[PDB]
């Protein structure tokens, strides 16, 4: 039995990914695939206890280290390959979440780069790592897509407010390193804003120090998305100055492998 | 403690490869790492037994010398050699063939993979061979010889000279290519010597015909030779007859070595 050989990006989309920070690349996986990701998303919400995050279950972290679909789909040969190209390492899983928007539901989530919290909560020491966005989901401009600031992550970690204290977390609606009004618009002045699109299937990939944020979705169809963080290897997350659990922040940094076509 | 982020081919290189089944990447290692690599071939030529071909070479090094086994995972070497197999891979067979000052035999046209299909079971030629330059490789010292593009039409008819294990380190090959069907091949796509300095990288294709002639000068050519394979391409160890230092049987993929305080 056979995988198709790993399919890398071109030099046109490697260039295109880091002058924007993000990337779509359409219908990287089938109807049925992403149905079985879908009905694994919803085993999770139901069965991921504390790694579930509530609107009402809204999101749910980890779920790669508790379902063996999810941990394979980490070393999808249509993701990893990209992953170590993009990274220029070899790659390991340092967050994985689901965030479902449903049809008619959603809350503003507030303009925030994850490498801000990674970096802050997790000790990772430089932002070589992404995300890679599965569209459960056709994306639309109704639907809550994500939005960035195109180019904005070519100037680093932006400085934010503290708010909270213990465990931070992207999924939770007042976030604890949130960005000022006014450094935004500078950033938006400049640079523009854009929601990228695509059909269910698709993979967005988009840099750890991208600017982003969303709004509600005002369609009547849902907006899931399963979104894989890998990091570099050589860039692995200090687990001294770290203490959020391993669900949140991975302590694990042995190298991905691909997944081989087996009889079973 | 950083490693150089991963390097791998440009499209025109990835392109000339294909096209041609080798390609020389110059002035990879330094002088200093060739030198340590040079010292431990030393240590295996003394202390292979039985794995050493008398010295002509030496088999299997990345499974006994820890030197060599962190070689094989160079992020100079591996991420190459998963991009060009697009796949992650694995060391079928890793070797050293000494060709010393004024010395050697002329060493038959052949391709890899005949070998590696019927000895070890490899069921397609989805692998390559990283040859490292201990020395500079010129027109005089008997450098590899290809035919260019002979990779093009799979395997190429051999006659099956011989019993027991086949050893690519001999003058004498279990699977020879023959003066007609070479003939041909040259006439049509011609013959190439690929040169480079000492620390280049010369890649070539499991499938491609290549040859070599003594070394008629006074320097040395020494080549460290890596195999690596496809991990969907591996062997079928039911159809291999040969040791694990000729035809590896651990499938686990290589992960790239990370720069580590010791």
């Amino acid at each position: 039995q056979i995988m198709e050989p790993h399919d890398t990006l071109s030099p046109a989309q490697v260039d295109e990914y880091r002058k924007n920070g993000f990337l779509v690349q359409e219908h990287v996986f089938d109807e049925e695939e992403i149905e079985l990701l879908r009905a694994e998303a919803a085993q999770e919400f139901a069965s991921g206890g504390e790694r579930v995050t509530v609107e009402i279950v809204r999101g749910v972290h980890g779920c790669h280290l508790y379902s063996e679909v999810f941990g394979r789909l980490v070393r999808s040969p249509r993701l990893l390959p990209i992953a170590r190209q993009l990274l220029r390492d070899d790659v390991y899983v340092h967050q994985f979440k689901i965030n479902a928007k449903r049809a008619f539901k959603g809350e503003v989530w507030e303009w925030h780069q994850d490498y801000t919290f990674w970096h802050h909560e997790d000790g990772m020491p430089a932002p070589r790592a992404l995300s890679a966005a599965i569209f459960l989901d056709e994306v639309t401009e109704f639907n809550g897509p994500l939005t960035f600031v195109p180019g904005g992550h070519g100037s680093g970690m932006i400085d934010a407010d503290v708010k909270g204290e213990g465990w931070a977390n992207t999924l939770t609606a007042s976030l604890k390193y949130s960005l000022d009004v006014e450094t935004m618009r500078g950033l938006i002045e400049r640079n523009g804003m854009v929601a990228p699109k695509g059909p269910r299937g698709s993979v967005l990939w988009f840099d750890a120090n991208i600017p982003h944020s969303s709004v509600p979705n005002i369609s009547p169809f849902d907006r899931g998305l399963v979104l894989i963080t890998y990091n570099s290897v050589e860039n692995k997350t200090d687990v001294t100055r770290g203490t959020r659990p391993e669900w949140l922040a991975a302590r694990d940094f042995t190298p991905l492998t691909a997944l081989q076509a087996t009889s079973f």
